[PDB]
């Protein structure tokens, strides 16, 4: 026991079906297996998906993560960014991999469609009745369930806007028990949207604030968890790519977490993308170092023995990477 | 002749293939068939599009627009919102009418993809190469030629990530002659976005300033017109619509400008949706008398006759209406 799901519960969906809490195994709850940044669709003719290359890179990688024990990633793509369950179904279908999609948009300078419709209407019934639908019947009448609820903030504020989109979730969040994921902006609103989305009524149990490995006051960490929801370091091998921290502060954190008895509430991720939409990513070259470990491979090989030569347990490491996404997804 | 286009041209491009200066005729300017504010996209589940009613629709407001004798219509919409050149080509050719699609993106707010390309390489090229090879080989391979480029900038300036787009245009402008249309935010920057294109070494000749009818002040107007390109007042029948003004200060404005004698520089459109992407609109109850002649019968029924009895000459009419989109896009 300890901090379980309150009442309303749907049994763990993927993109091939229902899962049960305990065949979920280790997970990375945040990853992106295609992303696109809003407006890619705008490069199609020079930037068009080429699905066999996507389907055979993205297995790979499958494979590669399956031979680490993973047996499960949170797909943490919007609704906005390219999110495609069909495809995701493909990989998982062609390899054995379990993924969950979600449900959700990115914040406010990301695209306008929601803005728009909340100039004219109830954009949070709009949001909410999406939401609700996908997370319960299917997305784009394929069938396939969302698994999370994906959650956005800016870096200065949770905007008018952004919680439009908070309290959609909240309410699904209160009848379903589906779970919520979030996204935090350069290491600023975790205990903001803590506070905000239990007062809404959220369970702090099916609650993962997100990209709190941004910040590096262990202090901002600490009030976050105040709050009873679980936080996640999921960036990890992103280093100092224009903001992010080092590997080496995020683990010093970690660490101090850790020896605090905070591990029943963290997890690890690396947000990364397995196959970009549009127009292959051009990467500089003093960028290099900074996205070198910014690959899904990163935890398993650097990380979980990073942290067990530093004294973390072996128990440790189980409870953050199956034991705390079995009770947060399950 | 008057101001012709300069060198470098090449044969106006619909959706259905080249069409001679003379086969355009009366020509709605600005206008969008189908539209989608960036993000539709994700809110397909309930939004989806139906294509048998969009067909249906579209071709019947553009045989409406045959019978008030229009030929064909300039379909504005950005890559990012919607812009679909295949549906385009069905209602083409299944009416008759003829129609030239853009490319181009919306304003810095809209999406984040080419704000991304930038950060990390060269996105002027990337965005000058999609221009031209949209506007000389094709759309998504699907052969259909972008007739004419969009560009848009914000209220208070045309921001450096605006002028990406804008030198990215000037360069296919001077090499392929295609024309130039552009959407102007809230009757700001027209000028601006004048002297930076001509600067640029864009043909005045083949540019026409959007949304200037956004601005209620002639001596605006008149400043743009010094530059030598041609304005556009096309969003007549969309009034007070959050920011817009009336149709009866647009045709004070108009008048005005025609006594002057502008009329070689004047276009006429709405910038009407004839079906909206995504999840129908809803409109509220104050909304409706700003919407009321938002559609592309509205200048045919109402603008042209009241010109008319205003002392408007048929010749001064027809300049507006064929003359000058047949030198701006023929
Ligand atoms: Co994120
Ligand atoms: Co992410
Ligand atoms: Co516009
Ligand atoms: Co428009």
């Amino acid at each position: 026991s300890g901090l379980v799901p309150r009442g309303s519960h749907m049994t763990a969906q993927t993109v091939t079906g229902a899962v049960a809490a305990a065949q979920l195994g280790a997970t990375l709850p945040h990853e992106h297996v295609i992303f696109g940044y809003p407006g890619y669709a705008g490069d199609v003719t020079l930037g068009p998906f080429d699905h066999a290359a996507a389907l055979a890179s993205c297995t790979e990688t499958a494979r590669a993560l399956l031979a680490r024990g993973i047996q499960t990633v949170v797909d943490a793509t919007p609704n906005d960014c390219g999110r495609n369950p069909a495809f995701l179904r493909e990989v998982s279908e062609a390899t054995g991999l379990q993924i969950l999609c979600a449900t959700g948009f990115l914040y406010e300078g990301a695209t306008t469609y929601f803005k728009f419709r909340a100039s004219l209407g109830d954009a949070e019934s709009e949001i909410y009745e999406m939401m609700r639908t996908e997370v319960t019947e299917g997305i784009a009448g394929t069938g396939i369930r969302a698994g999370v609820i994906k959650l956005a903030s800016s870096r200065d504020a949770i905007t008018p806007y952004e919680q439009l989109f908070f309290r959609a979730a909240a309410r699904v969040q209160r009848e379903t028990g589906v779970p919520i994921i979030t996204h935090t902006q350069e290491g600023q609103q975790g205990p903001q949207q803590a506070e905000l989305l239990t007062s809404l009524g959220a369970d702090p149990a099916r609650i993962m604030i997100g990209h709190m490995d941004g910040n590096t006051d262990p202090a901002y960490h600490r009030e976050t968890l105040r709050h009873g929801v679980s936080i996640a370091f999921d960036r990890i091998g992103l280093q100092g790519m224009v903001g992010t921290p080092t590997d080496a502060e995020r683990l010093s954190v970690l660490t101090t977490l850790l020896g605090e008895g905070y591990a029943d509430r963290l997890l690890l991720s690396h947000d990364s993308i397995w196959h970009w939409l549009g127009r292959p990513p051009a990467i500089p070259e003093a960028a290099l170092p900074a996205v070198k470990d910014w690959h899904p491979l990163h935890i398993s090989d650097d990380i979980l023995p990073d942290l067990r030569r530093r004294g973390i347990t072996e128990e440790q490491v189980g409870q953050m990477t199956v034991g705390n996404p079995a009770r947060l997804f399950g």
